[PDB]
């Protein structure tokens, strides 16, 4: 697809401290991989070649280094920066010249998304011709989410950002695709009532003109909170089972950019050389024989 | 107490790749923390503040963003450069002007120990007035590791690196302690058939000399595998478990230098205050109330 995806990896907040002391939290490894890995390789499985990495100026040239322009993987890596996190909409101020007039979409760093059926929902969104889609996932504490109800038809009737208030359990997930009104709607957005530029106020503008479409991840979708200690572990061990037990691998965009046909099988086994001395990397042997 | 400690922290190797692309082996969080504060809080929990990291040119400097120059715990943290890894005796070369005439201790950046006891079984091996100490783990798999054989006083009868006939079931772990003649005993080590200064020649001296003695960690001890991504898995549930379970800490250095009175309370509190999101500094809080 000619549609162009953002990442936005920006500041972590002390949350995760001392871990966070060495490196940004979108950097730490959930299981055997960086973070970063998770909500990139999902850009990938929806077809988007062009990302953009947004990132601080301090940490952004440790991506740069990790993930360079992407061309081992088929790819363009392109970054840019986020001075101070005002909000999730500034991905698209920051964005723009990036964007151009193509559609768009944004994931979170720190996102983890899991559903075995999730590349062809990932593509049905890509496919929407116009307006925006937003991934539904129940939780039990909405409270501390941005809440949607939706019509069934896939059309929101509200959505709200952490409602004291909650008028549904399903969360809006931190991926988000846009068709070419979103960079002038972000410019548009006013501080919320907690003083962010919220990617909340994007969707209700999608909503107030009845283009906000709803995927609902529902029973068999992992998201995975990556906001404490314990549900980073969470995610780790999660990762880790799926792999071990169920033999499936997760994130590795090697993998992906290669079933993509974005590199050819002498172009993955170039990429190994590197890795042969662990699973990582007899894994993408064993899938190469 | 005025015993000297150094930590060597080396190449991550590819092992564990390529979460290790991101950030070296010993900066990846064990559940909440970075690596390195685990054998750090081990030379504190023997009482030394004054402490040589030593890592490679490029992680080095990694290691001194993350830990400064310990003032803040009360303690002296000063940083030298392996070149190459040349082997583990280097590092008496190296601190060699940091060691000066007095005792030292070298514990391996990634050695992780937990045990009731083990303060105590420090202390007692800080207080040889003489010759050197390692640090023995029984394990039910004598030959994957090097083993140590002793007599029933503690004094070591032989050292041998991964026997397919164990005289012992205990291997040695990356925990030494030596008196004043080390320095000079390391740079009497030759290149082992692995190209290397090893420490087991450092600890044979001693041994020649009937100067080895041997602490056992049995019972009550745990000694985690750092090796894989698996066991770093492992080793971080491990922590957890017992910090959730227990109401403990493992590795604290804050704890530890205040509870060592290296700090006081209100020196305790200020570093607490970048921790107050989480678990790690509501810890600090409640042992202040
Ligand atoms: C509000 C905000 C969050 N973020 C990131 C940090 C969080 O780990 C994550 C929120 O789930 O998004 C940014 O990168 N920039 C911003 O402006």
């Amino acid at each position: 697809t000619q549609r162009k995806g953002i990442i936005l990896a920006g500041g972590s907040g002390t949350r995760l401290h001392p871990a966070t002391l060495a490196i940004s939290k979108q950097l730490l490894p959930v299981y055997d991989k960086p973070m970063i890995y998770y909500p990139l390789s999902t850009l990938m499985l929806a077809g988007m070649r062009d990302v953009l990495v947004i990132s601080t100026p301090q940490d952004t040239p440790r991506f740069q280094q990790l993930l360079g322009d992407g061309s081992q993987w088929g790819m363009n890596l392109q970054y840019a920066v986020q001075p101070s996190p005002d909000g999730l909409a500034q991905a698209f101020i920051i964005g723009e010249q990036f964007i151009g007039n193509a559609p768009s979409a944004l994931v979170l760093g720190d996102n983890i998304y899991y559903g075995h059926d999730f590349q062809p929902l990932l593509k049905a969104a890509d496919a929407q011709s116009s307006g925006a889609t937003v991934f539904a996932y129940h939780v039990h504490d909405p409270e501390r989410y941005g809440v949607v109800q939706f019509n069934a038809q896939g059309q929101a009737v509200s959505i709200e950002e952490k409602p004291k208030a909650p008028k549904s359990n399903y969360a809006v997930t931190g991926l988000y695709f846009y068709d070419q009104q979103v960079v002038d709607i972000a410019k548009a957005v006013k501080p919320s009532a907690r003083g962010e530029l919220e990617i909340t106020s994007v969707n209700q503008a999608y909503m107030q003109q009845g283009q906000l479409n709803v995927q609902t991840m529902g029973r068999g979708y992992a998201w995975l909170d990556t906001g404490t200690h314990d549900s980073l572990l969470d995610a780790s061990q999660f990762i880790a089972t799926l792999e071990n037990r169920q033999g499936l691998k997760v994130a590795c965009p090697e993998e992906i950019a290669w079933r993509s046909g974005w590199i050819n099988a002498s172009q993955l086994e170039a990429l190994v050389q590197p890795l042969t001395k662990n699973g990582y990397g007899q894994y993408l042997m064993q899938i190469l024989k």
